[PDB]
């Protein structure tokens, strides 16, 4: 029987004792501000589609920028820790290892390489989640009533460092082991979930199924967020960027200015995507520049357009660089004070 | 004539005033630990040789890991701010912009994309530099006496946020403007510097020439460091990794375990390069794994060999993960306390 690791039952007590013995490493860097580790990753080998690595590079630059502004540490994984949990299941062993190795982290933010930050101002509403252990974008009706395989998203989620979360990982992993287990679990998921195509079990479908069938055990500590785009499906966002620039401003996080643009269905690095690679790549460039404009503007620059790598000044140089203060206070924000 | 920007003459007073008004952003994060921003970058377009982008991705992962452990923020530039200062000269306008935009940073650490951290334990000896404004790997005799074009290295250096440094940037830039200026400067540099081949002016040669011709003006505040490999030439280091693993341990930073392995002359993003690309990529793989083993060790894994992307456990999983303080104290080091 597959196991993520030796059973731990007293992790909340272990963390409590460790935190008391190591006050230099508090789990809350401030009142309503948990210590957060953002975790992402990609394969240790070059992309099968070679230009895909350039897009991975732009993706990590984008996350570096958001995390620098917001005081979040980053871990970038390139190692397969468990051959049975390859592919999109690889995040489970990695997450468990990081939680157990970093008792000082309160929340782990898993974020796919193909999920891009497009609101550099918006800060997660941490106080909203003080009584919750897992936060995912999604809708209660789609998950619990319809059992829709896209009723939630596992490409951008928050998981609290807690015994509950270790237990959740154990309950989530069973459909993952490569081979007959994952193949047959995929048949179950396609039969039981709404709108799922035929393919081996994936972690997102497995989470929908877990929550829909075991709601009494898990649902009370799960927050399905639909107020802002913790995950934002690219197809309904990327063509609207210029309208957002004209009508809105960074900071909204929702349809007015999405926190995350996530390129589900695109395969820039592998093969067999649902959308043409050329369309995906050009929209990924637009999303990158949409986010990057918010970084460059702190420094007096902007992209000439969302489709151009070239930048231009937004203002003249000055011999009093400290008299202004950037429009959105991202050079010296309270998240880093 | 070319100018990096309008003349500022009172930057030290401006920073002093800003720091007093913004005590939430001190320029020293600990008694003798300056606030440091590590700056790197790469050209905005995809590599002409697509696999080059994979190596840029491995490079930034490596820097993320070192900087997470050592409490250093990262800025990754992909924008050309000045068309005249193309190529490696592009770091001058970038550095100036970042210094003037981040008064809270005390040192900017410029590090090339082809420079990799290979000692994850070693911390820079900041107190050694308390009376200096520019720290580069090199030798006084090679720069000031021999005027050798490789007597110092500008691919990994520390520059203090100060008026002196603004003035240094102004004095360093004049040979940079692309075209006739850079071409004619290259003829002067090849004539005046020892061992320099014939090519247009580069920023490293221009720094040797500045210091050798204007030592009274600049030399007092420059620290040419040779006690550890703030820069380390890959061609003499990479073959010795096995010997280092057998005989030494991380933390020395020098010939026993180099802080930086720098792949000067390797150009995996372009078509040429001074050295055969095959050895370049194989040795970049080894340097990445040499550094990555120090990260993975914390988590109970190691690369199967220095040439392999695969990893293996170094120990069994446990239900008491917090009793093991990792060998080199990198999970909870004092740099992040
Ligand atoms: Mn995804
Ligand atoms: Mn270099």
């Amino acid at each position: 029987p597959y196991s993520l690791g030796p059973k731990i039952s007293d992790w909340d007590e272990q963390r409590r004792d460790w935190l008391k013995q190591n006050p230099s490493f508090p789990n809350f860097v401030a009142p309503n501000k948990p210590r957060v580790l953002l975790v992402t990753g990609s394969a240790p080998k070059p992309c099968e589609n070679p230009v895909g690595d350039h897009y991975l590079l732009k993706s990590i630059k984008n996350k570096i920028d958001y995390c620098r502004i917001h005081g979040i540490e980053i871990f970038y994984n390139m190692a397969l820790l468990d051959a049975e949990m390859a592919g999109f299941w690889a995040k489970l062993p990695l997450i468990r290892k990081l939680l157990l190795s970093h008792p000082e982290i309160e929340f782990l933010w898993w974020m796919d390489s193909d999920a891009m930050f497009t609101d550099m101002v918006f800060e997660l509403p941490w106080e909203r989640y003080k009584d919750y252990n897992l936060v995912m974008h999604g809708w209660n009706e789609m998950v619990y009533d319809q059992k829709n395989w896209i009723g939630l998203n596992t490409g951008s989620f928050l998981l609290r460092n807690s015994q509950w979360s270790l237990d959740l990982l154990d309950a989530w992993a069973p459909m993952g082991p490569k081979g007959k287990i994952r193949e047959e679990a995929g048949k179950v998921l396609t039969r039981e979930l709404k709108d799922r195509p035929a393919f081996e079990a994936d972690d997102q479908s497995a989470m929908v199924y877990l929550l829909a069938t075991e709601r009494e055990k898990w649902g009370g500590k799960v927050y399905l967020e639909s107020g802002y785009y913790l995950h934002g499906y690219w197809g309904i966002l990327v063509d609207r960027y210029e309208e957002m620039i004209e009508n809105h401003k960074p900071g909204f996080g929702d349809h007015r200015w999405p926190l995350v643009t996530h390129f589900v269905g695109c395969k820039p690095c592998g093969k067999f995507g649902d959308y043409p690679v050329e369309r995906c790549l050009r929209q990924m460039d637009r999303a990158f520049n949409f986010g990057d404009n918010q970084i460059l503007q702190m420094y007096g620059f902007t992209h000439k357009s969302l489709g151009s790598r070239r930048v231009k000044p937004t203002r003249n140089q000055t011999d009093r660089p400290l008299d202004a203060k950037d429009e959105f206070g991202l050079l010296h924000p309270p998240f880093k004070a």
